[PDB]
DNA sequence: GCAG
DNA sequence: CTGC
DNA sequence: GCAG
DNA sequence: CTGC
DNA sequence: GCAG
DNA sequence: CTGC
DNA sequence: GCAG
DNA sequence: CTGC
DNA sequence: GCAG
DNA sequence: CTGC
């Protein structure tokens, strides 16, 4: 039942009145939950994403199905990129990199002291699946994503969201 | 049903009253979704593009059909080019390039510290399909597109859109 | 009974009216309480998390089932990251690390004297379970989490929350 | 009788109306009083914790059952960490440590003279139970907890709480 | 009779309406008076603690049953720690220690001259009972408690309480 | 990763 | 012209 | 740990 | 393409 | 002690 | 993947 | 003396 | 995992 | 003299 | 665990 009013209201938002809900629900469920996902897991992702204050369609927040029908949420690089950019006290940021590490420093206008975090590649890197992943094809970008996330967890966090 | 009122209303916007909807729907579906695409995937692209705040006809945002009838969205260089240009706090940008890297730095009026990102060609470049692509015929432009996108993800993101 | 109104109200918050509560309750219970958990233990986690002033869905606070049907609460790195960031008197922080220790110093605007704490790896590190954990794959990050928590216990604590 | 209205009111505080009180009371009793505890000992912990001005669910204050059905209260490191942090005259603190001692000095804004206390490990350390405790696995942290408590007993105490 | 209204009112202070008073009275009597104590001795401790201006539940003041049914009051280290900390004229304190003595000096804002007292271990120390006491396991702390008490008797006393 |  |  |  |  |  |  |  |  |  |  409830997924048909969600699919309908979302369609009505783009002016697409009177869709067949079943093919649309299925399409949308496989968009946010890539892979198999009970409707109970799909509606759980919608309420959890609202608790974080983040948008699932935009891929600001992911989730994957747990063993025994729970879910596991995962805030992405775009979720943290929202959180630091819609706060008025942010004052810019800078980075440093080499063959093995990345450093990221965040400044804010009210706080006198910048906050700085350093990440390390050989603990962040992942082995090839099975086969080729982004940790094989793009390593120097993939580490800089991780160092920004870890700094924004401390400089801002979820406080005020 | 709903695609015929979409095709009709869009036509009525250019003063083309009383079109035959079936040939127009087909034409329009193959414009935004290049290649085969269920109507459920086509109406999903319309609602997702509205969630990002971007226009599909203008190619600010693409999508491709997933395996098992989902979709995958892709914000293009014109989507980020909109997002940084319709924000009042943007204060210009500069670039640096060589045989192997591109750097892009974005300034904003309220933030004291510029934000700067660097991209690398030999991880961004793609192998020839099958046959000749833009990563064969235009490499020095194709990298500069990637470095602008990656910087605009951090300097602005989706915050306030 | 009471879990069905909780699951319902939470769904109504995301606009998902008239869900089947049983599959949703089960999904949600296994999200916050990973593993087996009586409904009496699940409702105990909800009231305890409110007493700390922290959110369970966001993983700011965990709990695990005790022997003889109690529970054990555990404030996480995101719980302390909230608490120091939603307080107006925080004035930034800095860190120091090596092969064996981490130091963290917290400043505040009203207090003249910074507060500083040091942690040590060979007492904080954990042995492999059974098999590979984060204390095997990520040690230099895992220690820095512990040193921030221990400092924030003294510089702020639960005073005013 | 009275425990069912306590369990009920606490549940009503998290919006969980109409719980079965018996499983909840049992769960809660085993949370605050770990181990066996008469209801008369459980309600005694609630009134004593109010006299100190501290919260039992948060583990700011513990108690254990006496021989002949009394109780013994124990203010924890988080109880003293509350008491020094919710007082306006606190002005920061500093520490010193070595192989055998810890010193802690507390400053306050109105008092001209700081107050300083020193603790010693070989009198504070405890022998292994029966088997491995925190006085085996974490000694350098476990002593620093004791030195802060002992200083805060003199610099603030219970005056004004 | 009177103990049931005391136990009741105290419970009503923590919101525990309609307790069985007999098990609660017994629990509370054995908390403040550890060991056997007539109800006449228990109500005598309550009125005497009010005359000193100190709280019995908090262990600011102890008592023990006399031979021939009197009582003996004993102000503790927390009773003196209250008395010097809730007085506005206190101006901090300092200590000196060695193998055999402890010195404590108290300053106050209105009085020009600090007051200083010295204690000695071999007269303060106690022999083992029967078996191991705090005068065996913690001697350097146990003496510093005695030197603070003796100084606070002269620098403040009960004047104005 | 989708640009020409 | 491609998507784990 | 989820990015391309 | 993965989750203790 | 619970993070990835 | 763990809790005296 | 109760912390992890 | 402990309390004279 | 009663603290842990 | 103690009180002349």
């Amino acid at each position: 039942t409830a997924l048909a009013t969600l699919a309908g209201k979302l369609a009505e938002r783009v002016g697409m009145d009177s869709v067949d809900p079943q093919e649309l629900i299925t399409t949308l469920r496989q968009t946010a939950f890539k892979g198999d996902a009970s409707d109970a897991q799909f509606i759980a992702l919608l309420i959890v994403a609202n608790q974080y204050g983040l948008n699932p369609w935009t891929k600001e927040i992911y989730a994957f199905p747990d063993k025994q029908n729970g879910i596991v949420p995962v805030v992405g690089v775009d979720g943290w990129s929202r959180i630091i950019n819609e706060n008025q006290q942010f004052d810019g940021m800078d980075f440093e990199q080499d063959n093995e590490s990345c450093t990221c420093r965040i400044y804010r206008k009210d706080r006198n002291h910048p906050i700085c975090v350093t990440e390390w590649m050989d603990e962040c890197r992942r082995e090839p699946f099975k086969i080729t992943g982004p940790w094989q094809s793009h390593p120097k970008r993939m580490l800089r994503h991780k160092a920004m996330i870890q700094c924004a967890r401390l400089a801002f966090g979820f406080a005020g969201i």
